[PDB]
């Protein structure tokens, strides 16, 4: 059948690439948007996807990784038979929960070994190494010390993953680059990860308050340090314009939680920029959320009706907004893939920004 | 094409009837459950219906009946091309908002004439007369005075409806019986409504705290006072067992808001009674919400997953619960219609109660 893990690049334009990841549970077209699976009914890729996210930090607390395993794993639990990616829980413990040491983080304990076992019990297909997302801003010394611990933890994550036969033979493991905003530390981190060897490489430690200009600056030198022949996952990013610029700099995978969060608060993404549907200017607007969007919501209902539902406190309004936002991001990713494949991505990015920041 | 309004009875068992209402926008199979249209995406009848409810009291306040008319009416607004029923707003003004007089109710003014015009602007197909839902309990004198005012208002509602050509020719008007729990006042009210003449007759003034035994007692003598050859709508009812007992007493139409409210609070309806999915006993339950339910939710997801979603605060959990509850009520109505048509409704009601109140 399909291999455990293959990445093939079908077309390139500058630093941008488009291709496919093959795994046992399915194919992932890249650049890929990976939505959380619990925010709406995600279908096989529209309000769908090739791969969804599990929420390791939440699941290890409710109902617990052992219970998820008892219930058949996340694929059975969520009714999703395609690939699933889980984070290692390190970022979320530090953001939401903490006592740190070389062994791991107490808050329950979380270590590289326990993080890998938790992701094993959940049954995810893409497993993230257990890292430390360095806070921003950070001094060079603090960023270096943090990156060095993350690299020791990456080696421990590799070894823990390899010691579980079912996981080593059926899942894939991604290493996470750290180093804050410092080119020399980003290089040393990429070097360390490449020596250990991973199936994919994530750019960690961004989307931590640095702003888009700084994030793009860091991606300019950081992504080329990663192995070219493996997928590149930018964690925590982001807005549609973040995605286009990150693809321009060689990123292949994205996890944006914004579209599934924005929907509950009334924010809809459109080709003309985001709008807040609760605003009174939409109370009589008979256009769909976006006039070109092909999602089920825009095929049927107006801005005026979704405005009404959300203002009325109807959960239906938020669900429709969420379904539209997920669909818009997937339509964005499809246009990105098509334009790279056709050698017109540079023009697309230009056209996208001009319209997105016009209105 | 179809007539403005026809009701045909296809089969009877005791006082129970099953049949069809024909209107210009579609056919309604009876006994019918009429869900609110804003609680989930309701499809053509499953998580669907032959007719949905509009919320007159909410709509006249946000965005206003004139604005709904400017947007094309509720059918265009909600994307629903089949029949729509609206209440007259009298109950809701008194429950949720008040100064009453023979002219109407100030809170905005609401009169029989204004209520009919509001329902005209909304474009509903079944229009309710403007009544006063008598509070419970009520003395005979207070119940009589209230019923008598409602009957004068029913005549004013009839005249207002008939004076709007588009409405008189394309919609239907239902009169509402009052009289609290008093047989002689229920009779006088039915007499008054029959002399005015309506397309259907509602039993009003119940589901106001009287309890199921008292409600059934009042239906025992009240429903036979209404014209047999016209549909009978019990307003505000109710639980599944309320519906079965009310069909046994000659009711044809129901509006239950409970299934669309219960879903948000974790209550699911099953053939074994209601359950609260948030209860810890469902955290590892791999069965669907109901093992016989044919809805999309029970085809795909477990109690354990819906429990997880709701406990996690995910709006998806409440939406799935709502979709299941709407579907369960429609499956209930289908079994009621089939069993009356097959002459086995008495046995069905017996079997239903024995299982529903067992667990
Ligand atoms: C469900 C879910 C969605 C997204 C994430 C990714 C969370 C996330 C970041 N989010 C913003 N910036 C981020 C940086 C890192 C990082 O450096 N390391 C890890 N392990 N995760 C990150 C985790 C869980
Ligand atoms: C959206 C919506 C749903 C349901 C209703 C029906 C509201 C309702 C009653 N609810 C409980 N008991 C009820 C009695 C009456 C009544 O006597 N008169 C009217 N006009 N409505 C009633 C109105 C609006
Ligand atoms: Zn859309
Ligand atoms: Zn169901």
């Amino acid at each position: 059948d399909r291999p455990r893990f293959s990445f093939s690049i079908a077309a390139r334009e500058g630093k941008a690439r488009t291709g496919t990841i093959e795994m046992k549970r399915g194919v992932i077209r890249t650049p890929a948007f990976m939505p959380v699976g619990t925010a709406a009914t995600v279908k096989a890729l529209a309000t769908g996807a090739d791969i969804i996210l599990g929420n390791t930090y939440h699941l290890m607390l409710r109902p617990g990784a052992e219970r998820i395993a008892k219930l058949g794993g996340l694929h059975s639990f969520m009714g999703w038979d395609r690939p699933i990616l889980t984070d290692s829980g390190g970022y979320q413990v530090m953001s939401l929960s903490t006592k740190q040491s070389e062994e791991g983080v107490t808050f329950h304990m979380l270590s590289p070994e326990r993080s890998i076992e938790i992701q094993h019990l959940l049954g995810s297909d893409i497993v993230m190494a257990f890292d430390e997302c360095t806070p921003y801003p950070a001094t060079p010394s603090r960023a270096a010390s943090s990156m060095e611990r993350s690299m020791r933890w990456a080696k421990r994550s590799r070894d823990a993953f390899d010691s579980r036969k079912e996981q080593a033979e059926n899942a894939a493991l991604f290493g996470i680059q750290q180093g804050s905003v410092f080119e020399n530390l980003r290089q040393q981190s990429a070097d360390a990860l490449a020596e250990i060897g991973f199936d994919g490489y994530a750019v960690g430690g961004l989307a931590v308050g640095e702003g888009q200009d700084e994030m793009f600056r860091v991606l300019d030198f950081s992504v080329p340090m990663l192995p070219d022949d493996k997928p590149h996952y930018l964690m925590g990013v982001g807005k549609p314009d973040d995605i286009v610029g990150a693809v321009e700099r060689g990123i292949d995978m994205f996890d944006c939680v914004l579209p599934t969060r924005s929907g509950r608060n009334g924010q809809a993404f459109t080709w003309d920029g985001p709008i807040n549907i609760r605003n009174a200017r939409f109370s009589e607007d008979l256009k769909p959320l976006d006039s070109e969007c092909h999602c089920a919501v825009c095929q049927k209902w107006s801005r005026a009706y979704i405005h009404h539902l959300i203002r009325a406190g109807e959960i239906l309004g938020a669900m429709l907004m969420t379904e539209h936002n997920i669909a818009f991001y997937q339509q964005l990713m499809q246009k990105i893939r098509d334009s790279i494949s056709e050698g017109r991505f540079s023009q697309f990015a230009q056209d996208f920004r001009a319209r997105y920041f016009a209105r």
